[PDB]
């Protein structure tokens, strides 16, 4: 019973290299860890499954230590539950819907809030049972429009999803903080450089959601940190405050200027030799009040934050931009020619805009701008709000330090749900005093298969994968030279048995001479095995084995009599 | 602490079999919809214990664990032909791009696709891949709780070989691994021969948990190793010779005589002197074949289909087809003046002076004798065995038992590799279509099967390997500080020594009687009761799940005592 390369290192051919463009995808294919079945659907090959199980074990251990109870819920779920929550329609096209042979309707679960709520309303009948936290490690399906980046944006993927139930907000906060702490322990034990960040929870301010990110150059998410405080937020959530302390004095009188073929900030800047920080962008969106429009204004060098925009009560959520036809009907001028002066719709300006002076804006007259605009003198200041994305070097909104923007891969997300589900689905328990209480809920998700890829995105070199110690699929590769020779065979097999008996996970390279030593060595490093031992006649003659670490440049001789001492020391 | 206030969800017209009843009542599972169940905390613990044992034995047999997707592209199923052929149990769907998929009921096509990409050298063979993975089968009437669900957990393995001998070695290894699995799960089980789709041969076996509720009949020789499911079990006659003709054949009017019972009762004939004639579709398009068994016997539809002359799968001729071919209807058929091909059962060949429908409506021949009145047709084994029949290997007699199928193994030949073009060059450079086996265990079914076999009036009896916890701590008044500290200490010591402990932490509103009944329902094999009185006398109160009476252990020797009980 040896684990052998002839079995574990399968063919990686009929893989078009154009098809893998991020390093984790390339290396998971080349290392024989995953194989594509179809768009966003991958098999875990024997080597890759070993890594997945190590992630799952650590996640389960830390969920258990935090007092959560493991369950396992079905993938296929009745549409009727999804209609109770409203997500049957609202979830959108990522929900995979189907019908069974009796014409009954179902989805494949992308997540399990409705199922666990249905469970709770049947299983939780007393306050003495609360608080409680249920979790599973289970395969989800989300019909991502363009599955890509290997495991990072698959359609079928493994999630640890937990759901907690409470009679009060304070109770929820306690579990939520416990889940945050458990996540920190998980990503620490997985040997990943990671950060928790504040995330959007569907309103201005507050702290009802956090994300956990693996730091990596390829990460799709912008995450924001103070260089001096513990402030940390994804860019959707990060609060923007102005660099300026006050509004500058007006130095220019307002004038109406002809600006043909001037429909972008760049054209205005280049065309009229304006600093970009003296220009504004006026974006028109649908109002929450049906049939109304709202103008949202940011400085010309800033971007509208669509989450912040939507979260304004006056602005419809989700965010909908006005069409050119709607804008022209409302204002009598088109995109490129809009601004706050003589604007016949409501307006909200960014904090930085409120402090601008002598600024340029579309005149709400086609192909004209006002220059030298000043608040109060030329028009009243409208409502002010935080509307923009932060940018590198902005002030930290807690007043401590300046902001830096890094890239992250989202591997965890936790949420406070209040009574969103318990109200919709009638989940209530009587308090100790005998009052009906709609249960207050949290939910907590880790992208378990994503974590595997994220680890590689963060940890790789020119020779292939670098695993954190907790993730390596094997600890030791034995590379016998001439394993067919009786002396090498028996010494190699003896070494395998001694190491395995000490609890080490060992892979034996049993491949014949058509695989050169050089290829074998490169294979073991590509897969990311942290240690190798080479066995040869020459070494045995001198009573040595040849050792090399994955992160060592040179091999070293290992006296056979110090095997366990030497190797135990390396694996600590 | 693992505590009852969290775990215990112990508390139904749809629940008719005992395992289903008890899994609900013990808070192990909860129904979401038809054939869809959630594993509750206590139940999941049992499932994981099954999975661990299965994984251990698969790994020891040299199989490599993988994990394949549930959603599978239709194109692979079209290659094998099972996109259509699997039938309505295949759950078919379309994604947002209108591409077609199924949810996997099994994974032959996916693993074959993997193999044609991953296996390119004879040096890689033989190889055996397996997964423990949730399947979906759209069972027309999901029932029996976990036994016939729609979503269920299967361990499925698939082996690849360059020769039949190589397959046989792995197949035998899987058979042996299965034996170890069900032995370690503490189940009383038997392996049996199963249908392979031809007469004779040994390319399929099933593993059954013996249980009174078992849907499957399985057959054993009392004196030999012979073991087969009823589909597969070979039938041989009890008689050694055909009797001499003592009666002349004669045509008899027999109105309202369309069953064996009407003929036996109506005309006072022994049932062993009557025959049933069943008309089925021939393999040759548009033809019919008559299959004949003795009146006390039943046609085995697997044996019938496996006859080369008979279309497979088996299709029975309609009344209209029968009337058109023969000129009489069901109830009036037989082998005399029969204008279609006929095959008779081994037992029928030995009959004499027998009665048969005349192939004339409402008439029978009596006094029929082979050779004299008509030629003997082809003879075959067509009937089901019955209790007390001769063992077909000549050694002993057969007994029939009821089984729950929990495992099934198959030799597939090149069925998939030919259709999907899976081939590897031999050492000689000749392309070889890979010869395949597959091996399945119904992991979630096993949990229910265990209870079907092992239960009593107080609830579940788990095999030691399956029990969700080893010890229940039942403090009588846990609010009492002396009790709380002693119990908590006990929990810590026990847990520290590696034992799995449930602490009943529930308040006074739950009587000690209910606590005891709950721990027995859920099947925990050992309890320790902690009372202040007991602690004052330096004694704890122990009881095994299968014991009649509790006993008083000295508070000091509990650890040695418990350790011994759990060291077997
Ligand atoms: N395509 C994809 N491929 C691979 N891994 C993916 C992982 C996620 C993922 C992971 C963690 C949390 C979330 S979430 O933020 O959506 N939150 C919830 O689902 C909540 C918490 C748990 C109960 N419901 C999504 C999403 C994807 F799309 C993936
Ligand atoms: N409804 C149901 N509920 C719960 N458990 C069920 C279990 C099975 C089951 C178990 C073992 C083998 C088989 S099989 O004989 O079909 N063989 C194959 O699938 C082969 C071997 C493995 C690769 N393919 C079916 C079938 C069901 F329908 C179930």
């Amino acid at each position: 019973h040896h684990m052998r390369t002839s079995q574990y290192l399968l063919s990686t051919l009929k893989e078009t290299p154009a098809d893998a463009v991020v390093i984790s995808h390339q290396l998971l294919l080349r290392a024989g860890m995953i194989r594509r079945l179809a768009s966003g659907l991958y098999t875990w090959l024997p080597m890759g499954l070993r890594v997945l199980r190590k992630v799952e074990t650590i996640v389960r251990e830390e969920m258990n230590a935090a007092g959560a109870l493991e369950v396992l819920m079905p993938a296929v779920q009745p549409a009727e539950l999804w209609q109770e929550s409203g997500r049957w329609e609202q979830y959108g096209p990522e929900l995979l819907r189907l019908k069974d042979r009796h014409e009954r309707e179902f989805c494949v679960g992308p997540t399990h809030e409705e199922v666990i709520t249905d469970l709770a309303r049947n299983e939780l009948n007393s306050y003495k049972q609360l608080p409680i936290n249920f979790y599973q490690i289970q395969t989800k399906f989300r019909d991502e429009i363009r599955p890509r980046f290997g495991l990072m944006r698959g359609r079928e993927f493994i999630m640890k999803d937990a759901y907690s139930f409470h009679l009060s907000q304070d109770s929820l906060q306690q579990t939520y903080d416990g889940m945050y702490q458990a996540y920190s322990k998980i990503f620490s034990r997985l040997g990943l450089d990671f950060r928790p960040v504040q995330a959007d929870n569907g309103s201005i301010g507050g702290s009802g959601s956090h994300e956990f990110h693996v730091l990596a150059n390829s990460g799709e998410d912008d995450i924001v940190f103070s260089d001096s405080s513990d402030y940390a937020a994804n860019i959707e959530k990060a609060e923007a405050v102005p660099r300026e302390s006050a509004r500058g004095s007006a130095t220019e009188d307002m004038r109406l200027v002809d600006t043909p073929n001037t429909k972008t900030i760049a054209a205005l800047v280049d065309g009229f030799q304006l600093p970009i920080e003296k220009t504004i962008k006026t974006l028109v969106v649908h109002g929450a009040e049906e049939g109304t429009l709202v103008a949202l204004i940011v400085r010309g060098d800033h971007e509208l934050n669509e989450i912040k925009a939507a979260n304004q009560p006056l602005v419809a959520s989700p965010l909908v931009f006005a069409s050119e036809a709607e804008i022209r009907a409302a204002i009598g001028a088109g995109p490129g020619s809009l601004g706050p002066v003589n604007l016949p719709i409501a307006c909200i300006v960014d904090r930085s805009v409120a402090l601008m002076s002598d600024f340029a804006a579309g005149a709400n007259i086609e192909d004209k701008h006002y220059f030298g605009v000043n608040w109060e003198r030329d028009l009243p200041l409208p409502e002010v709000a935080d509307l923009r994305n932060v940018v590198e070097g902005d002030p930290s909104p807690d007043g401590k330090g300046t902001l830096v923007i890094k890239r992250g891969i989202e591997v965890g997300h936790i949420f406070q749900l209040g009574t969103k589900y318990s109200e919709a689905m009638k989940l209530s328990v009587l308090s100790e005093q005998g009052k009906p209480v709609n249960l207050i809920m949290g939910c907590y998700g880790i992208g378990v298969s994503r974590v595997v890829a994220a680890a590689i995105e963060q940890n790789h070199d020119e020779r292939g994968i670098l695993w954190p110690s907790a993730l390596a699929p094997f600890q030791i590769a034995l590379v016998p030279l001439k394993y067919e020779t009786e002396s090498v065979k028996q010494a190699t097999d003896k070494l395998y048995a001694e190491l395995t008996a000490a609890g080490f996970e060992v892979l034996l390279d049993d491949r014949d001479k058509k695989t050169s030593p050089g290829v074998k060595f490169a294979d073991m490093e590509l897969i990311g095995i942290p240690h190798r031992i080479v066995i040869s006649d020459r070494g045995l003659s001198e009573g040595v084995l040849e050792y090399k670490g994955r992160r060592d440049s040179e091999s070293q001789n290992l006296p056979i009599g110090e095997l366990m001492s030497f190797i135990t020391e390396k694996l600590s």
